[PDB]
């Protein structure tokens, strides 16, 4: 049981260490596999393209003193040192949008009141890292057992329908800009072309994933075809793309040299005290609020995606830590802001995407349903690779340049749409259509009513729902708490509608119940 | 036994009339279906497209003497005379290549020769009724029986790629024309890409919701229906689709307006047997023999090996077919047509398999293993009437027609080329080519043959049909039909020395489960 209270202090990291550490070659060990290098060429693009997109949408709300250099740093030293020193090394640490929305919100506020943000955010990052000792000191993280599996299947349909929508509503405006009209801004053949790429891009490497499964070919050449199936969809299409002369895309641009953004009134290194003129005190001691609000946000995110990615279903044997894992990154967020780089924090889908491209399938027998999952291949090779190529993608900048956005498009919608299986929500969400007849030999379709599992759906889908409400609107940074109080609902409402064994069978902790 | 020798004559006709004959009102009752409207929406354009691309091609070959207005009406009479009379109403006729190259050629010779072309088929057109009246009273038609599975396999495989080869051509040229630049008509921008987007719409549209036909979602009976209607919601969504773009230009469907002929200064509505302007010499009527038993043998081959692959007996067809009533019907109205300038018509191959597999209806099943079996094939006398009526009328409207682009069709097109694929023994084999030899199926002519020695049945059946494209491909062939019938003595002497009896018996069999 990781999540137990010892009643000591510093019990639950203590024994996470002891518990991770003694298997260390082996994750060296594990790397060598051709599926390994299959990964790192695909998680690349998936972790390069956000920090590209977030830093350039950052420097426009800020006044140009963070940019996309920063943001590529940050990301590279805190997955580096993740990767070395983390319990779990699954997981890929990027910005994200409640971030984004917490910095811009923090930037008004500073600009409202004639302070100063690069300084002001020094003092948030030594809160930050206070809590987080106070919290791993009176251990905390056990806190974790009340979450079930209605907070975090109505968490993670939400961060993955809102990954679908954004990159089709980047398409709906290549479309806009560039419209179809006859006789940059005007361009034509362009908003087509770029439509034929993007779904030239997903359908092959949808087909390459069925034709990984198929009967055709000797077993170890199809499936080894079968692991870079992305990279060889990325190819072909750079290439067509590459063929034509006289048509233009858009096409990837990362900044030039290591330097900051803004040379001529920031530098590497912030003051704690007034940079240019004296930091009032008050604010010294009142910015502990902010440090509660981004804890929250770090640590709900963080702990459900460690959550989602550690289930018995996927055959994870050495180990998660719950306690070396939030104070890493928070210590390393804390660091970060004494020289401007941006707080990270576990992104969802990513770490989806790096934990389902590693899995190996059993080799079934004609008889068997969607063949189980036989062993992860789990080491801490992959993230490090990926951290540093992130790294060091300043260098090569040429290369990059010749791969148009409408190509990565593709792999993105097949990212979301590959990370929707596997949570039962969308399984109830599927039998909603089909006859009651047509429903499969699943533990919760025979142990419970019809009409009393459609309600169990509705009533999820009436909290996903009023959850994009509440971030669509005005005030979305009360989102954390609007899913925390998710737990007390299940606690306390959802009791007393259905009987015990509805609630054991619906959302059970395993599989079977 | 249809396929057997009475000894009297007419005796194979009159044996199919009277076995036909009887279940008449059987027919009309069975039209009332919902698939049935499915099936002529689907069937309409796949007749109606073929006409207008050969018949433009026919009037710029032959200046403009036999146009589109001319085979839209030989289209449409005598399809309606084959299903008010004919023995097997699964069969749609029209014009094809093979009788394309026999006009082009017969053209040429007579322009070399200073004679008529039009009183010139005449002749040919008589010979050809007096051989058909000839070989049905003699019930010659019991050569069929000799026509195996080995060169009736060849033929459906070639038919269908051939037909998924024009359909990328038409693309390819469509951005040849209009070329990807940037700064009727030539040279217009997002024209082909719009009609890429437009095609693949349609085709992966005709997918999803043939797939949703045999998924679990919805109520049995819509689920069925909405399946049915695939091809119209395809093609009604691609064209609203396209109507809403605005400036964008799409070529667009056309049609001849008015019921007249392509050329009405040099021609009429009928030929004087005799010289219409100088006399014919008489050598001629008597030397037009040989076309038309080289037209004979085309159109005898065509409608043969069609007839014989529509009615196998795994597609569970209880009626009856007729391989007597249905050569005397197409190469005698046929003939007839040919005395008022229309051309001659042969039964389509991938058209009647494409009607015939619209209306079969699949077993309710259990749980997966085989695909779910034919139950039955809902065959009557209504579709291809109707089918038939609509593209004869499809002259009066026409405003309608043209607001449906090209681009739309050939997704459709692709759609039947690929559907039409399945369901012939060669295409699995060839399949099996690249499968491990521990993942072949259970069927019986992997269970009692070898693997090395069905590989070498598939390797001489490819190199039959690539000698018989690359003979189709050069300057000489109109020798097809002759190096197709040499299959027959290869599988009768050649092959019998290969293989042994067991494994000839097993490869290429009568009938399913050997
Ligand atoms: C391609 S990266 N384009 C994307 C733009 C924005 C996002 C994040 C969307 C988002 C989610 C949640 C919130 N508020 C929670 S308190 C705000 C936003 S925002 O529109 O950025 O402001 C994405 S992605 O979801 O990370 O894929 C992609
Ligand atoms: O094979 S098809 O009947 O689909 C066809 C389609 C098109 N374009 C879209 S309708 C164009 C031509 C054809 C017929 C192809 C053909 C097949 C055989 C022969 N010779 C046999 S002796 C000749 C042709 S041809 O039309 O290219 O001359």
């Amino acid at each position: 049981d990781p999540l137990r209270r010892t009643g000591r202090p510093f019990g639950g990291l203590i024994r996470d260490v002891r518990r991770r550490y003694p298997h260390y070659l082996s994750d060296f060990r594990d790397a060598l596999d051709p599926q390994c290098l299959a990964a790192v060429i695909f998680i690349y693009f998936a972790a390069l393209s956000p920090a590209i997109t977030f830093g350039g949408l950052l420097g426009e709300k800020t006044q140009d003193l963070i940019g996309v250099s920063e943001l590529i740093m940050s990301t590279a030293l805190q997955g580096v040192v993740f990767c070395l020193l983390g319990a779990q090394p699954l997981l890929v640490i990027g910005f994200s949008g409640p971030l984004l929305v917490f910095e811009e919100a923090f930037f008004s506020f500073c600009s409202s009141n004639h302070l100063e943000y690069l300084v002001g955010r020094v003092w948030i990052g030594f809160w930050l890292v206070f809590l987080a000792l106070l919290m791993v000191a009176l251990e905390g993280s056990f806190l974790v057992r009340f979450v079930s599996r209605f907070t975090q299947e109505i968490f993670a349909f939400l961060i993955s329908l809102i990954f679908i929508y954004e990159t089709f509503y980047k398409l709906v405006k290549i479309f806009q800009e560039h419209p179809l009209h006859g006789c940059p801004r005007g361009q034509p053949n362009t908003a087509l072309l770029s439509l034929v790429l993007m779904a030239g891009t997903f359908f092959i490497a949808f087909f390459l994933r069925k034709f990984k499964n198929s009967r055709f070919f000797p077993g170890r050449i199809r499936r080894v075809i079968g692991d870079f199936g992305v990279p060889i969809a990325i190819l072909i299409m750079v290439l067509v793309d590459y063929s034509i002369e006289d048509t233009y895309t858009q096409k990837l641009s990362v900044p030039s040299g290591f330097s900051v953004t803004a040379p001529e009134k920031r530098g590497w290194v912030i003051n704690p005290l007034g940079e240019k003129s004296p930091f009032p005190v008050w604010m010294m001691v009142a910015s502990l609020l902010p440090a509660i609000l981004v804890f929250i946000l770090i640590f709900m995110e963080t702990q459900i995606t460690t959550l989602i990615i550690s289930k018995k279903e996927r055959m994870l044997q050495k180990g998660s830590g719950f306690h070396l894992d939030l104070l890493l990154i928070v210590a390393m967020g804390g660091i970060c802001a004494l020289f401007g780089l941006p707080w990270l924090a576990a992104a969802t889908v990513r770490s989806v995407t790096h934990a389902n491209a590693l899995t190996v399938m059993s080799k079934a027998v004609a008889p068997g349903d969607k063949p189980k999952i036989q062993e992860v291949k789990e080491q801490r090779v992959t993230g490090l690779l990926v951290a540093l190529l992130v790294g060091l993608s300043i260098v090569i900048g040429d290369l990059l340049r010749q791969i148009p956005l409408a190509v990565l498009f593709g792999i993105f919608l097949y990212m979301g749409v590959t990370s929707l299986n596997g949570i039962q929500f969308y399984e109830r969400l599927h039998l909603l259509l089909m006859p009651p007849k047509h429903h499969p030999d699943v533990t919760y379709v025979k142990k419970v009513r019809t009409l009393r599992m459609h309600l169990f759906t509705a009533l999820q889908l009436l909290c996903l729902a009023l959850l994009w409400a509440v971030m669509s609107t005005a005030a979305s940074l009360a989102f954390p708490f609007i899913l925390i109080l998710t737990v007390p609902l299940r606690m306390v409402v959802l009791t007393r509608i259905f009987t015990d064994r509805e609630m054991k069978c619906l959302d059970a902790n395993e599989a079977e119940p």
